[PDB]
């Protein structure tokens, strides 16, 4: 699949999403929550769909509160004490990108008030939610890039000081990868901590392939040396340790778009192979109709939140996987 | 018309400009100028035409200098010692917005150092180009936007301090807008520097225009009422006091957006009139072949780098302005 191919795919789910946006700029998702549609300002603006991604800002500064923050409506775990910030994070890209500097400005400030300046990392578990100040991959990962985006390269690098923490104190990544470190830094390896069984076809690959593409981004932005060889170091982890599910699960996102960037960068072949090999996968189990869905194939006028989420997230990483595949072709041909 | 129109009319003119790309991402210009482009990498983004916007980052990066600037090629005088970094402002933007941060952080670290820490403006001619270190409200209206994107607030405030002293200092707004102040900051009123005939329908009125874009911008970005209140004034400075060119003349697209952006922001129903009829008049003058010129009306493969600035130009401004028309009455129409 070429790049052409990868863009017409993303192309056709923005379109999906827009034709059913509700009229308070919500996307058709079947439970009004902010799980379902926090990709969507950034997601519709790469589509060239500004007026529906603006549509989303309005429906999302409408759930702003006075601290930056959007606690609610949230009803998926996973964004309350798992990786909190995950929702945040493409929020206050989506809205920087647009230009609601005031939407990003506020967001971001909150995302800040859950840095541990300890380590590094974000809390896993917001304001109010239960929890023991433990800090994850993913919420770091995100939250740092938010940074990149907003300019605020002290937080962004404080992130990859948590990563390559969280990176070289694995007890044994062979068999797991540990995602979560407490509030002192130290990594968490109790039952109750998210661990990815590298070995297993299980998903949860983007603990992996979030920090991977993060710290690409950050090496871009700084050509500093560390942060490149840490991204290539977990890329070589999910290539060659990990199970071939690191690739192939609907999770990979996150890993195909870090290997266009990183051969956009580097040049070399076998980032070109595995983000090819991830976008034509993308392209195939995309619905007719343009979502992506688990279980769904009807011409459905709404999905679940899970579904819309990928679905606006698919949108990003294939646009994403595309622009780099191409430009790193015109970069690195003959030379 | 409406915001789909608006937004309609975008797409024809970013798809007319993907249809000519040449391979190595330079838009299709009859000179090989920064000058021809520099709106790329912005406004095909915006379109969705992110592989042509990526393809435009490639070809501006082969072009980056050491030290972040892009001092060749050029030849066009106002991107000389007029407004020379009206160039590398929408490059740093276009490349913010692409995630090209490599790319930007040069772009707006060479920004910058043109910067005049005592005025907060930018410095209006570019290094090794003869000049008395005057500063434009042009140049500094887009490095603030430009540190706007990119985070630099401090940045983007100071040059606020400048246009606002700009304001104050005017000795005759009724009749004159001088754009330029010198290097101690004071307004220059000197025969060479950039004064808009108010009182005439004689252009140049994005030297007002672009300044009312930024500190609305501004206001949204922090919520001071100094920020607010200089740009309404501009706004009304614009509408009543200048000629009726403000909002006719081909420069007037800034003041669109800002006014689109002022209606979503305040809701007050005139910004939305003053974008609309600038959104509609905009979409008029567009060739049915897609593309914006002052002259050419054929089926042309390239285009002279002023028409070719002014298509890229006009895909930003009908896409903000229709954005933030639609996004306003969603507002404020309930």
């Amino acid at each position: 699949n070429s790049p052409h191919e990868l863009k017409n795919a993303a192309q056709r789910a923005a379109d999906w999403l827009v034709e059913r946006q509700r009229p308070n700029g919500a996307l058709p998702s079947r439970t009004a929550v902010i799980e379902s549609c926090y990709k969507g300002m950034w997601a519709l603006h790469t589509a060239g769909h500004t007026q529906a991604a603006s549509a989303v800002a309005d429906y999302v500064t409408s759930l702003l509160q006075p601290d930056g923050d959007i606690p609610q409506p949230r009803e998926e775990r996973y964004f309350l004490d798992v990786h909190y910030l995950y929702a945040n994070g493409y929020l206050t890209i989506g809205a920087h990108v647009l230009g609601r500097f005031g939407l990003s400005r506020k967001l971001m400030s909150f995302v800040e008030t859950m840095r541990n300046p300890a380590t590094g990392g974000f809390r896993s578990h917001g304001p109010a939610i239960p929890g023991d100040g433990r800090c994850d991959s993913v919420s770091t990962s995100i939250s740092g890039l938010a940074a990149l985006y907003t300019g605020r390269v002290d937080t962004a690098r404080s992130a990859a000081d948590f990563l390559g923490s969280l990176w070289v104190g694995q007890p044994d990544r062979k068999n797991v990868f540990h995602a979560v470190a407490d509030a002192s830094g130290a990594v968490l390896t109790s039952d109750d901590a998210v661990a990815v069984q590298v070995r297993k076809a299980e998903g949860d690959w983007y603990f992996i392939g979030l920090p991977a593409f993060f710290l690409t981004a950050l090496y871009e932005a700084t050509e500093d040396r560390a942060y490149l060889d840490l991204a290539t170091d977990l890329m070589t982890y999910m290539d060659e340790d990990c199970d071939e599910d690191a690739f192939v699960d609907s999770s990979c996102g996150k890993a195909g778009v870090a290997a266009a960037l990183l051969y956009r960068l580097t040049g070399r072949p076998r980032y070109r192979e595995i983000a090819e090999g991830i976008g034509t996968l993308l392209c195939e189990r995309q619905s007719p109709y343009g979502y992506w869905s688990e279980e769904e194939t009807g011409d459905v006028a709404d999905l679940f939140w899970g579904d819309l989420d990928m679905t606006a997230e698919y949108v990003l990483w294939l646009d994403l996987i595309g622009r780099n595949l191409a430009s790193g072709e015109r970069v690195w041909a003959g030379k």
